[PDB]
């Protein structure tokens, strides 16, 4: 949204997370948030670490990204009721999304997950 912010990032603290919980994933590398999801997988990765039974990313595959975020989306919808900000064909097609947008909604998954507090592993 800034013209040209520099120095101190807001989702700073919230990439981290979400870098961690797609950590050790192939073929995904979360360096940011807004085309990091621009396929799905990344979220998927974050659903499926926790319920496997849920999304199978041995079946998305990154040609078949809109189906992969339509499947992440729907599943959030139908478990967590939360209701898609983007169209997954739009989110592929979109080539730069707003980070705002995203941020608004990957925080969900970020406070549906983090929940009490517990050792480091």
């Amino acid at each position: 949204g800034s013209s040209g912010s520099s120095g101190d990032i807001r989702p700073s603290k919230l990439l981290t997370w979400c870098q961690q919980q797609t950590e050790g994933y192939q073929h995904v590398n979360v360096t940011d948030l807004t085309t990091s999801w621009r396929s799905g997988l990344a979220l998927c990765a974050i659903i499926h670490r926790f319920r496997p039974e849920l999304i199978n990313f041995d079946s998305l595959n990154e040609d078949d990204a809109v189906e992969n975020n339509q499947l992440a989306f729907d599943v959030a919808e139908r478990e967590f009721g939360i209701p898609p900000v983007t169209t997954g064909k739009e989110m592929a097609s979109a080539q730069e999304p707003d980070k705002l947008s995203m941020v608004m909604y990957l925080s969900k998954f970020y406070e549906l997950f983090r929940g009490t507090p517990l050792r480091p592993v």
